């Protein structure tokens, strides 16, 4: 079956910006989204999620591993997933301790 998951990144304490990716697409999703998280522009930030999102949903043949919630204006990130494997585990924790290098909490639920 396919797992996909649902990041939301927080440019402050306003209506923050909420994505949902495959786990495939995940992995490079974060890596990009890393890079231009630098920013604080809503026209950069809408033009990538935008562009790499496609607002859908999930089907019957598959699942959502999970969500991960990040926000830069408390400085924390959580990432909650459920029924998931190693493989795919490794991705999840690489991309939290990602932001962590940046200066961010992460926090994981399971």
């Amino acid at each position: 079956m396919t797992l996909c998951a649902m990041y939301n990144i927080s440019m402050a304490g306003s209506h923050p910006t909420t994505i949902c990716v495959v786990m495939d697409r995940f992995l490079e999703s974060f890596s990009e989204l890393y890079d231009i998280i630098d920013e604080n522009d809503t026209d950069v930030m809408m033009d990538f999620i935008s562009r790499f999102a496609r607002t859908d949903e999930i089907m019957p043949e598959d699942k959502t591993v999970g969500f991960v919630v990040v926000n830069a204006d408390k400085k924390l990130m959580s990432v909650s997933f459920s029924d998931i494997d190693e493989n795919m585990k490794k991705v999840i924790k690489a991309t939290a301790e990602k932001f962590k290098n940046k200066g961010f909490k992460v926090e994981t639920d399971m």
